[PDB]
DNA sequence: GATAT
RNA sequence: GGCCCUAAACAAAGGUUUAGGGGUAUUGUACAGGUUGUGCAACACUUGGAUCCACGCUACUGAUUACAUUACAUAUCUAUGCGGCGAGGUUCACAAUUUGUAUGUACUGAUUGUGGAUGAGAAGGUUGGAGAAAGACCACUUAGCCGGAGGAUGUGUAGAAUUGUCGCUAUUCUGUCAUCCUCCGGUUUUGC
């Protein structure tokens, strides 16, 4: 068989409770609804992604940093092929309801639009440019994937497929994705005696089925979502279900913005309203009142309101608007400062590791009577300078080309000499 | 490998 | 202890409890069973040509049958750019001669062959194993940025820059020029 006829099939790289399968067995298995009705779903494996925000106070320069935790849960190989196949089925029915309601340009994330974040941010900044004096209201949903109510998700799933109730294979998948069960990966590796430093060594699955049934389940390692809300982040079906859940609210928010002569955009849980200035104080309370039917809440700490006025002939914002990795002040478009900061930390760690490897092999050349060598820097230039083809600078120059910004080019210009000075440091 | 959530 | 199957009990719910069983890597050969023709063929489906013939092709079923071979998500960009040349040796363990001896044996240096490892374009540490050695394997670990203003100093449409090195490409820069110092402002804007 050929993968090109079956776009849902992807081979995945992690270890789980079962082994990777071939295209022939996946295609024969997932196409039978009786197999889906009789399937034995394995638990998800789970861990937390760690993130830090550092924010010194600008009055007295005191340290403050906050740890942020994102719970992540990923499914087994055969389960991941079942979810990908049914997400492929649900996407075609979802896109027809997108085209019916003219929502094609409002809903941005997780759709195969052949567009990136640069084009979405460019479209938002061109709307403010055409609209003139206006306000941008930015809203964020609080705990989006963890707070989806299961009955609302079931009702939205029946409308997309167009039935009164879910069929049996769809209902089995809905049961597995809502009342899900998960096993903590570190506890499983501790109990089974698997090294956290090298797990794929002389094994192709985490354990035997006897070892699963005796050591995993009887030790209490399976934790079941018995609350009435939440779906796991890390399944192949979850992002589509997050788009399906929000559809009627997207229709209502497009109508609300269009009544007032404005525009509406949503990228996952990130929402942008571009409205005339007289509505900008009411808007967050109107959106907080109409989203209570979805049982999800706005994160009121993350609300940002910006205002654009003409100063001379140039449109000027009172503070710059951040949107999808870019900064816009009314005329100029810049990259986020945190993306350039992240590039700087990655570059410095790479150069420091290259110097450590240089020192390590120079000791060996001294021991065996060979002449010392300098720093090899093909890989450093491929990773961290413009000669590379798949790095941060190709993204930056691509963004400077698309958005027509000399300011992005002036941001990217000192990065060559900083890499050279870090090498000479 | 790079970007957005 | 979630999930699936079987059986029972209470009843009729997209049910609860008890008891027992289970978790399909890959590619083939046997073996076992269905549906059917007249013991031993035949088996699926999209599609084409005139029920029949043919192409594509998951080829009646087998995880619950044997045997054997082979080895974090979604969307987007792109797939450490490609190709020559370094390389003579060094090290470790055996084996065969000969180098100096004692009595073929017991030592000792060097030449000659076979096998492990290694230079090559940066994946770091440890008195930790294994090992004949290994640069390999196993075990345990590993304020910053952006915008603006003032200065001080240098400098100028073809040329410059970029990997151990060369070639073919490719990308970036070129007076709102570069490095460094000072001041002001921003950073709900960092997915292990
Ligand atoms: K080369
Ligand atoms: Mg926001």
């Amino acid at each position: 068989m050929n993968n090109d006829d079956y776009p849902w099939f992807r081979k995945r790289g992690y270890l789980h409770f079962d082994e990777p399968v071939s295209l022939k067995k996946a295609v024969k298995y997932v196409s039978s609804p009786e197999k889906i009705i009789k399937h034995s779903f394995l638990p998800f494996l789970s861990f937390e992604v760690k993130s830090f925000k550092i924010k010194k106070d600008k009055s007295t320069k005191q340290l403050s940093k906050t740890e942020k935790l994102r719970p992540i849960a990923y499914s087994s190989h055969l389960d991941s092929h079942i979810y990908a196949f049914y997400a492929e089925y649900l996407t075609g029915h979802y896109e027809l309801l997108i085209q019916e309601n003219n929502l094609h340009e409002n809903i941005l994330a997780f759709r195969s639009l052949n567009k990136s974040n640069i084009e979405f941010a460019k479209r938002a900044f061109d709307t403010i440019t055409e609209m003139g004096e206006c306000s941008a209201v930015a809203l964020d949903l609080s705990g989006f994937f963890d707070n989806l109510d299961h009955q609302i998700l079931k009702h939205q799933w029946c409308k997309v497929i167009g039935t009164e109730a879910l069929p049996q294979d769809h209902f089995a998948i809905y049961k597995s994705i809502t009342r899900y069960s998960k096993v903590d990966k570190n506890r499983a590796y501790e109990i089974l005696g698997i090294s956290k430093n090298n797990p794929k060594y002389n094994r192709r699955k985490i354990c035997t089925p006897v070892d699963f049934r005796n050591k995993i389940r009887k030790n209490g390692l399976i934790i079941v979502n018995n609350s009435q809300k939440g779906i796991p982040q890390g399944s192949p079906i979850s992002a589509l279900l997050s788009n399906i859940y929000m559809l009627d609210f997207d229709i209502e928010m497009r109508d609300y913005a269009q009544e007032r002569g404005g525009h509406y955009y949503r990228y996952c849980d990130d929402m942008l309203f571009i409205v005339p200035t007289k509505y900008n104080k009411t808007l967050a309370g109107d959106v907080a009142q109409r989203i209570k039917h979805l049982k999800v809440e706005l994160n009121t700490k993350k609300t940002e309101i910006r205002d654009f006025i003409y100063k001379d002939s140039t449109l000027v914002a009172n503070m710059p608007l951040q949107y999808l990795g870019f900064i816009f002040d009314g005329s100029n478009i810049l990259l986020r400062s945190s993306s350039l900061a992240r590039y700087s930390e990655r570059m410095k760690r790479g150069v420091r590791l290259a110097k450590a490897t240089m020192d390590s092999k120079n000791r060996i050349r001294e021991n065996k009577g060979e002449a010392l060598k300098a720093l090899f820097k093909k890989k450093l230039y491929a990773r961290y300078s413009h000669i590379g083809r798949r790095n941060f600078l190709t993204y930056g120059y691509r963004a400077a080309k698309i958005m027509n910004s000399k300011a992005i080019k002036r941001q990217l210009k000192p990065l060559q000499k900083r890499l050279e000075n870090e090498i000479l440091k």
